[PDB]
């Protein structure tokens, strides 16, 4: 670490505090990230996995029991952008090449069977070329309260064997807070976040989700909400965005649309790659 000099704290993350870093040796700009040998082998695969839409794992510094992260630097993360752009809201075409690229970073990661499992606005982050870019990619297999308002209920219900889809479920939740300029469930508690869920896609069942009564953390006495249009809760994406986000956040994650599915479907007819307004 005697070759970083830091410049300024950028964050306090999950597993620690981020700071923008200068590298002594290269000249390099960085963020670095201050965190058992699993974890240092399945951090060491983390710096193979390099997509454009990946922010970049540089180097792994194990030294003195602590563990240092060095990856590829952004200026901003989707949260001030979004919080900057309230007023006029983003650009749809910009919304759109977002998802699109982020997909792409999905469906990569998720061809190597490695999963996300906590995305959420503070870890996308965006250039002023009109790219944006997964970070943190892997860190939860590896290793404030954490918010819960982008967790697929699988997790909610306790499936501790979840899948690629969980990362499917974020993201479209991430799409709907881009649309509406509102997050869609907003949850502060475990429950308040499933029930939030429930109170606008249906209490769900075993019609809709096969197996989901035989769930961990289900519980016969949830109350039986009935489901929304959709019409209602992301005015005014039109049905090609309103039926790619439907398949987003299907419950059941067999039914899920899939990453590598949803850059076919026709809401990217027409996607282009806007610079933002930053
Ligand atoms: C100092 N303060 C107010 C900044 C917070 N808000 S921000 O400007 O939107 C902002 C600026 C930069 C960043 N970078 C974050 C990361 C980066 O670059 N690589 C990473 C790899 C892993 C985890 C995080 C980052 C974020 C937000």
């Amino acid at each position: 670490m005697e070759n970083f000099q830091k410049v300024e704290k950028i964050g306090e993350g999950t597993y620690g505090v981020v700071y923008k870093a200068r590298n002594k040796l290269t000249g390099e700009v960085v963020a670095l990230k201050k965190i058992p040998s699993t974890a240092i082998r399945e951090i060491s695969l983390l710096k193979e996995l390099n997509h454009p839409n990946i922010v970049k794992l540089l180097d792994v510094i194990h030294t003195e029991n602590k563990l240092y992260l060095v990856f590829e630097f952004l200026h901003q993360d989707l949260k001030k952008f979004m919080d900057a752009s309230a007023l006029t809201g983003i650009p749809l075409p910009l919304i759109k090449s977002y998802l699109f690229q982020l997909l792409q970073g999905l469906a990569f990661c998720h061809s190597h069977r490695v999963l996300h499992r906590d995305l959420k606005p503070q870890n996308l982050l965006i250039n002023t070329e009109g790219a944006i870019k997964l970070a943190d990619f892997g860190l939860a297999r590896a290793f404030e309260v954490v918010t819960l308002w982008y967790r697929a209920p699988e997790i909610l219900l306790g499936c501790k064997y979840y899948s690629t889809a969980v990362d499917i479920w974020s993201l479209g939740c991430i799409f709907a807070e881009m649309v509406t300029r509102r997050a869609l469930f907003p949850g502060d508690s475990e429950i308040d976040q499933l029930f939030r869920i429930f109170r606008t896609l249906g209490t769900p069942d075993e019609v809709v989700w096969p197996g989901v009564t035989s769930m961990p953390d289900y519980k016969p006495s949830f109350p039986k909400w009935a489901r929304q249009d959709f019409s209602k809760v992301v005015p005014p994406l039109d049905e090609d965005g309103r039926s790619l986000l439907s398949q987003m956040l299907h419950y059941d994650p067999n039914k899920r649309i899939s990453a590598k599915a949803a850059l076919a479907h026709p809401f990217f007819q027409d996607v282009t790659k806007p610079v933002p307004h930053l």
